[PDB]
């Protein structure tokens, strides 16, 4: 059941978008677009770049980023990963 | 100049690599280098022979790879391709 409030990105469309123009991001079945965030991230660019249209939840989880760092997140939610791309618990 | 944390390639040089001594794919203008991971394709080796030393982002959309299958081609990522041989738009 797709929910008609939120919008999908297939996870064929987030591998797209990969470069310094435009840069989206997984992280824990949501879709963050970080283009804008490359510069100000405080963990430096290369990390996100490195991982740039990919599904990144276990090295954000690996890292172990701070509530205030999820908190940031929000600012750059910009969708949910299709419901047939999401893997079973 | 443009970004040291990337090594580019021109799909000259990607297409020279397509034999089992050596193979290198281009997926969503990233480089990959699939000589060890030719043995462990649950589609077999016969499909990457095909399309090896070139882009085959389109067979690996059309195929529908799981996530799992997108995680699993990070650890092959060698590099970028050249951005004058990627598409214009
Ligand atoms: C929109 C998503 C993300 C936000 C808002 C974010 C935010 C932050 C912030 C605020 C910090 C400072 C320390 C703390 O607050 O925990 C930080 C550190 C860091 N981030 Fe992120 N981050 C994001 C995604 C990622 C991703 C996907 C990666 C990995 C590919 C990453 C790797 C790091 C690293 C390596 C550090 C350094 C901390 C240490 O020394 O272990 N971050 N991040
Ligand atoms: C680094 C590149 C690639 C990786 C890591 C990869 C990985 C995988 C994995 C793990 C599967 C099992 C099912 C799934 O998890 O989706 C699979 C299946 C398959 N792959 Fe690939 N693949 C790659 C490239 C390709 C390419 C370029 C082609 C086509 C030319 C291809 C064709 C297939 C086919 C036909 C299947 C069987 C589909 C099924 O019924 O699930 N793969 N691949
Ligand atoms: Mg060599
Ligand atoms: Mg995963």
């Amino acid at each position: 059941g797709s929910d008609p409030a939120v919008t999908y990105y297939r996870l064929e469309e987030v591998a797209k978008r990969n470069t310094s123009e435009e840069t989206w991001m997984v992280l824990h079945g949501r879709v963050y677009d970080l283009t804008r965030f490359l510069s100000e991230h405080p963990g430096g660019e290369e990390v996100l770049r490195e991982q740039a249209g990919a599904d990144a939840t276990e090295s954000f989880e690996d890292v172990g980023h701070s509530p205030d760092a999820r908190e940031m997140s929000k600012q750059y939610y910009i969708g949910d990963v299709h419901p047939n791309d999401l893997k079973p618990k």
